């Protein structure tokens, strides 16, 4: 928790096991990524004053869900922006310390009321941390949203995630 | 309205602009496709008397996001299951006969209490049409379960997605 802000490469390591040590929680590799860097993470501020992540990924045409989604109609899939908070919000328990697998549980709403063309320049995620409980199983609850280059485009409220320690099971 | 199941060829050329036409709904096309087959769709019965689909995912060890989903530990990406519950609901847009792209807009509770693990075998949709609404959009409002081999494992309500005849103000 002492690091504040995380590059590619970080969290290309953070990916292979190697950011947070084994059985701990762990990004996707690339092409599930959507992550390219985090510019800032605490435990303190955000909305609710209990941490905040603000993220960011480079769009660029070349990106392989543009090609495939869809053709002759290239736009971000909602679902990996969406993704992409369920990401930071495992990353963050990580970050704190806490052992254990990450698994997505699921969010109260979500909404998309824009879109990411391939002629963006940078998403930005900005995820306000809402609570951590750790009774049973160490969990999170989230707010985020996603921006394309200034302009807030999907929201989800109530993301949550859990991590799984070797005792615990789904 | 007429075909009620499509073969993994007839989503193909869905994804192709192929099935519906051009500038109407589209499913992506590999690897964002996250549908087989669709073994039953239609407009009457569902949950709400409003149409309901069937839809089916093949699991095999080699699917593209076991290897980097994640790295010692496959598991499917409870998005894309959610992803294949807004494109089977964009599908019902477009086999109604309405015009104009599809855009996933969002969803009320989503919910993810199990996992495809690359050892099972056959993950089912079944989609529930709550609401289709023609006035200033076109929009269908759905509730969907994924199971795995029996098991439910994810369920969203509010599912919504919209079709654009242009896409330019979204």
């Amino acid at each position: 928790t002492k690091q504040h802000a995380f590059t590619r490469e970080d969290l290309l390591r953070c990916s292979r096991g190697e950011l947070f040590g084994p059985g701990n929680a762990q990004l996707p590799a690339p092409n599930m990524l959507m992550i390219d860097r985090i510019v800032h993470i605490s435990d303190v501020g955000g909305k609710y004053g209990k941490g905040e992540l603000v993220a960011e990924l480079d769009i660029n045409p070349d990106l392989w869900f543009f090609a495939c989604h869809f053709e002759g109609d290239p736009v971000m899939p909602g679902c990996l922006g969406l993704d992409a908070m369920w990401q930071l919000v495992g990353f963050y328990l990580g970050w704190q310390g806490n052992p254990g697998r990450g698994r997505a549980l699921g969010s109260g709403e979500v909404k998309f009321f824009g879109q990411v063309l391939p002629t963006a320049k940078k998403v930005t995620y900005n995820i306000h941390i809402k609570r951590t409980i750790n009774r049973s199983l160490v969990l999170a609850i989230a707010d985020g949203t996603v921006s394309v280059d200034g302009r807030e485009i999907y929201s989800a409220e109530g993301l949550r995630v859990g991590l799984f320690t070797s005792t615990d099971s789904f």
